[PDB]
């Protein structure tokens, strides 16, 4: 007797960093054979990283001849060369004449402006982590480390499943993909779930969909929310929603206020500490979550449950903990 949970929210919202996760905190886990499988995907995400910092850049030089986005020529000629290797069909990781190129690119004073624009961009998450790291990533005795499998990106395309056990309790977690194309994939997958793992990037706020530029990224999390809450095979079904990506909305709330986001519009904020304004932003992005829940669920916690946790996938023991407060939430709720 398995109990089926499912992982749900729109792309890059964290499901496969979570997913990871759990196979890292209740089973084994990598796995060095496995460890090593993930360094191709590590350099294709460098090499993507490199190109659309190039390729925005050089828009933003279009855009601006100030020229805060222009960069030294030999870093223009360098970027043009590694982006071409990454979109090469030949093969080509990381040896140690390319990431000295690609640390001299990510160290040039107009990459650095261009990614200060990454949310304007369709710059992957692990960008600073990856090219910040990169003579590592080229060492001939590289493994990746367990980090570095959790800030590798994939984009996922089929459905992934996992069983695991915490108690006497056996669990079956699935994978599937966000973007918008792979969602006709879900409807088979809403049977016999225990519950909704909704995922949902705190960070998202001030970027629009990779699927489509004129659409902010939190606005298309928040009606998938709804939509995903009004489905009738979920109407007695229970919602962990994790508002993941924590640790990047906490510098971002402090840079960007929330109200550049067309749902947060409303927005006032309080003046205090650094923690005081993270603290009540963050509060105020749950009450919009919860509303959505009890607008959608009219026997309210008598109906299904929806509990919201602030999260990052990345981070072990804010996840330990997670996990250990949502069962400290179902023994004091009295839910089996
Ligand atoms: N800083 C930070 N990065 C995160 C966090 N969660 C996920 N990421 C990074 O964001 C990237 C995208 O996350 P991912 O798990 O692949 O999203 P997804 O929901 O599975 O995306 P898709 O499969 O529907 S396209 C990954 O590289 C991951 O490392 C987080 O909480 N904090
Ligand atoms: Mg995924």
């Amino acid at each position: 007797n398995v109990y089926k949970l499912l992982l749900l929210g729109s792309g890059e919202s964290g499901k496969s960093t979570i997913f990871k996760q759990i196979k890292l905190l209740y089973n084994t886990g990598f796995g060095v054979e496995e460890l090593k499988n993930y360094t191709p995907v590590i350099h294709a995400n460098v090499y993507q990283a490199i190109k659309i910092l190039y390729e925005g850049c050089l828009d933003l030089q279009k855009k601006d001849v100030s020229g805060e986005y222009t960069m030294r020529r030999e870093n223009m000629e360098h970027g043009k060369r590694i982006a071409e290797i990454g979109d090469g069909v030949d093969y080509h990781p990381i040896g140690l004449l390319e990431s000295d190129l690609i640390a001299q690119i990510w160290s040039d004073p107009a990459i650095q402006a261009t990614y200060r624009k990454a949310n304007e961009l369709q710059l992957p998450d692990c960008t600073e982590y990856f090219l910040s790291g990169v003579d590592r990533l080229a060492k001939p005795d590289y493994i990746p480390t367990e980090e570095d499998i959790l800030h590798a990106r994939v984009r996922t395309t089929g459905i992934a499943d996992v069983v695991f056990k915490h108690d006497g309790h056996t669990y079956r977690v699935f994978d599937v993909g966000g973007q918008r194309n792979e969602r006709r994939k879900w409807l088979h997958l809403f049977d016999g779930v225990k519950a909704v793992i909704f995922c949902a990037a705190l960070s998202e706020y001030d970027q629009n969909l990779f699927e489509d530029e004129g659409k902010n990224r939190m606005v298309e999390t928040m009606e998938l929310f709804e939509s995903v809450l009004r489905h009738p095979s979920f109407e007695k079904t229970s919602f962990l929603v994790f508002l993941n990506k924590y640790d990047i909305f906490r510098k971002k709330v402090l840079s960007v206020p929330l109200n550049v986001c067309e749902v947060f519009r409303d927005y006032n904020e309080v003046q205090g500490d650094q923690e005081r304004k993270i603290s009540h932003a963050l509060q105020y992005i749950k009450n919009k979550f919860d509303e959505i829940y009890k607008r959608n669920t009219p026997g309210l916690g008598t109906q299904r449950l929806c509990w919201l946790f602030e999260t990052t996938a990345l981070d072990p023991r804010i996840m330990k903990y997670t996990f250990e407060l949502v069962d400290k939430n179902l023994v004091v709720s009295s839910i089996s």
